[PDB]
């Protein structure tokens, strides 16, 4: 099988709930099984049981709906058991948010771990796929440097096996 990896971003909660709403109501009609957080202004959604060719409509789903709500998105599709880093960072000055990016791609390729990600104008959020405990912990590492660097907040999910862990600072 495989794995379907969905996050959506924006300022408006109630655009980003009929996002969810719609994206579940399309994952069921294939019989996908869906999995989702909402925190702060991100939405994680994984959905598993459905074949390769209906993983790519969801995927044009997911694009449709980034212009039917007006809200950021990102997607990866990945094998079953493979783990997942989201990182969510936020600040005031977009420069910050840039050097952040450029150097949590570079941990990620140092490490061979597949990275997609939305920035907007105040907000960044970088998913991370294909990395077992060791390498989170590295990307961890790269996170909190940066967050002490540019007084940027970040937030984290991860998903390994069956495991769902969520961090905020202090």
């Amino acid at each position: 099988m495989g794995v379907m990896v969905i996050v959506f971003e924006g300022d408006d909660l109630e655009a980003l709930e009929k996002a969810l709403k719609e994206m579940i109501r399309q994952a069921r009609k294939f019989a996908g099984t869906v999995t989702y957080t909402l925190s702060g202004n991100r939405l994680v959604i994984v959905i598993t049981g459905v074949p390769e060719q209906v993983r790519k409509e969801l995927a044009k789903e997911a694009e449709r709906l980034k212009a039917e709500f007006n809200i950021n998105v990102q997607y990866q599709i990945m094998g079953s058991g493979s783990g997942v880093m989201v990182i969510v960072f936020e600040g005031d000055d977009l420069e910050a948010l840039e050097k952040a990016l450029k150097e949590m791609i570079r941990q990620a390729r140092k490490f061979a771990g597949t990275v997609t990600y939305t920035l907007s104008g105040n907000r960044l959020v970088i998913v991370i796929t294909g990395v077992p405990e060791q390498v989170r912990k590295e990307l961890a590492k790269e996170a909190e440097r940066l967050k002490a660097e540019f007084n940027i907040n970040v937030q984290y999910q991860i998903m390994t096996g069956s495991l769902e862990h969520h961090h905020h600072h202090h």
